[PDB]
């Protein structure tokens, strides 16, 4: 019990993804090493991005935040 293990993003999608493939995205833990977004696609995928890039920021600006 306790400890759990947490989701991190290791590595980054580097081409931009296309909103219409997408539908919410969800923040890891901050205490990850490389701080990054996870973008949860309508196909059911879960793929890391880089925060710090342009094209996912504004992602998550138009995409709405969700729940574990």
């Amino acid at each position: 019990s306790w400890h759990r293990p947490d989701k991190c993003c290791l590595g980054y999608q580097k081409r931009p993804l296309p909103q219409v493939l997408l539908s919410s995205w969800y923040p890891t833990s901050q205490l990850c090493s490389k701080p990054g977004v996870i973008f949860l696609t309508k196909r059911g995928r879960q793929v890391c991005a880089d925060k710090s890039k342009d094209w996912v920021k504004k992602l998550m600006q138009q995409l709405p935040v969700t729940a574990r």
